[PDB]
């Protein structure tokens, strides 16, 4: 009965572009970088390991590194528009993000950002996984072009949220949107419902 | 097509209740406690509420304390069990697990804990999250009786998994239990598949 939204994480709600690409700078200036506007393809790693031997080691090392995921700003309007979200009639959200493979601070860092942007009681709405195809609900808000996993028919479906890597792309037909947090997200919700 | 499992960490996986008393024993030792064989309902801290004000606040304390979660012991089976289940044909296992509200130790080290005893591989396969009913599958073994959440209709059957809190438990009829990870897992999941 309440429509279920899940919400990612890193570049949706938190500026994982932005914060990385100035923090690889301040650590590396000597080394070339990509801007924002030429990243392409959703593995920051991969292109930056194409520009330069070793290069994708050492940005690796930046989201790897202590306070990076604790440190990432907010995108606009994300916080805002996630708890109005939150709080409208008939609605359920859960942030269902991602951790990197190296687990000594991502998880705890997420958990600490949300508690930091939405407070404690919004931990009870988050869940971390690397598969989100199990994760039934019925729009999934994401920046990655192809969620995949175990579940071949996810419940879910997936509205791409734009970002430099993916702002060029053309999606199949049937496939939707959602530009910024500017953007019209109550339509998109309403089109789901009953 | 694969048939999707979800099995519970604490009580299932991990000897929960046996570490808790352990390190309760070791730092309260003047204090009144309770043994496994007495020990009834789900929440640990309540009843430990009831035998004396001010103990539910110190049995916190101990789940709430580095290490905690990290140096709990491995279930008679269950990593060999879980292993062999991971292994079979049309067979995808996930480990879906809610951290405490605390989080600064425990969500890093239920994954230090799964990396120890099924490797770097099985990370992919860890699902965190306070709400279980939103992860769909076709079973989910756990040992707590009510598994509620914002999903009404879970995809997944409930198969209980024996703990001391729940061993005289009646169970409203259709409900199945899984006594010990000894017992027979091997045809619950069958019962299951097409
Ligand atoms: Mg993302
Ligand atoms: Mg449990």
């Amino acid at each position: 009965r309440a429509l279920r939204v899940l919400v990612d994480m890193d570049g949706v709600l938190a500026d994982f572009e932005g914060g990385f690409l100035r923090k690889f700078r301040a650590r590396f200036p000597d080394q070339p970088f990509i801007a924002l506007e030429d990243r392409r393809g959703f593995w920051v790693s991969e292109q930056y390991g194409r520009l330069r031997p070793g290069l994708s080691e050492k940005a690796i090392s930046i989201w790897e590194s202590k306070n990076f995921f604790f440190e990432l700003e907010p995108l606009p309007g994300a916080v805002e528009a996630v708890k109005e979200m939150a709080s409208l009639q008939n609605t359920d959200v859960f942030i269902c993000t991602s951790p990197i493979k190296m687990f000594k601070y991502c998880p705890y860092e997420k958990y600490a950002w949300v508690e930091k942007y939405f407070g404690p009681d919004f931990l009870e709405q988050i869940v971390l996984t690397r598969d989100k195809t199990v994760v039934s609900a019925d729009l999934l808000i994401d920046d990655r072009p192809d969620i995949t996993g175990a579940e071949p028919t996810p419940s879910w479906e997936h509205v791409l949220f734009t970002a430099c890597h993916n702002q060029h792309l053309q999606l199949q037909p049937p496939r939707r949107r959602l530009h910024s947090w500017a953007d019209d997200w109550k339509a998109i919700l309403d089109s789901k419902r009953p």
